[PDB]
């Protein structure tokens, strides 16, 4: 597939330190045509469930959407392609055969924007996947980073530097967003991003994408991005159907963040 050329491979050196959270994201189809990035996330009963989180607004939150989806894992090119050259901007060598099709939906949520799928077949072995933490306290975070499939194409990997604030969807003052700012020559993200997961530094998942005004182009506060919050969505919209915590925390451990799993 082909992105903007700010954008960075995973297998280049910004992946280091992060191979793990990079083996929870995939990119996905809906009705058969490339749609969105979603990523896998762990749970407190550490038992390999596989719960998909998504954005809302990609339409994957009824189950017939749900039924359709066909995810795409290890979908990457083969090689670092320098960013800000055109080889990062040419279509890369990724993989599309690694796939799972079908999946129900647990919970979906206008507001945070958050979609909860699990997927109907557990996980192949042969696809080396990963369940991320999440961290789900109300806070905000010095830098941030994001792995997703703009262009649903291969997945790349973004990094943020600079504290996280609050807003609102649309950048109004409100706390169900997540605001990350983007470096200056950095990666971004751009359509079919959308779904994809934010990491804290300690690598446990705090959104999902649901957009924003950065582009490989973007200059100052525009080269940024919006990401519904697991805070917001973990009490979501008041009941199982269109929140986190049931799935999450299904112990009632009362846990505020936990830490991923490995295949």
């Amino acid at each position: 597939g082909v992105s903007g050329s700010c954008n960075i491979d995973v297998v280049c050196p910004e992946g280091d330190g992060r191979r793990d959270i990079i083996r929870a994201v995939g990119a996905y189809s809906k009705s058969g045509t490339l749609a969105c990035t979603g990523s896998l996330v762990n749970n407190t009963a550490n038992d390999r469930k596989m719960y998909f989180l998504t954005a809302h607004h990609c339409g994957m939150g009824t189950a017939s959407t749900a039924a359709s989806i066909v995810v795409y894992w290890n979908y990457q090119n083969s090689t670092c392609r320098a960013p800000n050259t055109p080889a990062s901007g040419a279509n890369g060598d990724g993989s599309m055969s690694q796939t799972q099709s079908g999946s129900t939906v647990k919970a979906t949520y206008a507001t945070s924007d958050f979609t909860l799928l699990e997927l109907n077949n557990a996980a192949n072995p042969a696809f080396n996947l990963f369940w991320a933490g999440w961290d789900r306290r109300d806070q905000n975070y010095p830098g941030a980073i994001a792995i997703h499939h703009p262009n649903v194409a291969e997945k790349r990997i973004s990094n943020s530097t600079s504290p996280t604030s609050f807003v609102a969807w649309g950048g109004g003052a409100g706390t169900t967003h997540l605001n990350v700012q983007w470096q200056p020559s950095g990666g971004v993200t751009e359509p079919g991003s959308s779904g994809s997961p934010i990491y804290s530094p300690e690598k446990r998942v705090l959104g999902q994408l649901h957009g924003g005004p950065s582009s490989c182009s973007a200059t100052g506060t525009n080269r940024s991005d919006q990401y519904g919050r697991v805070f917001t969505s973990w009490t979501g919209g008041g009941a199982a159907a269109s929140r986190l915590s049931d799935w999450l925390d299904p112990a009632s451990t009362g846990a505020q963040f936990i830490d991923g799993l490995d295949s």
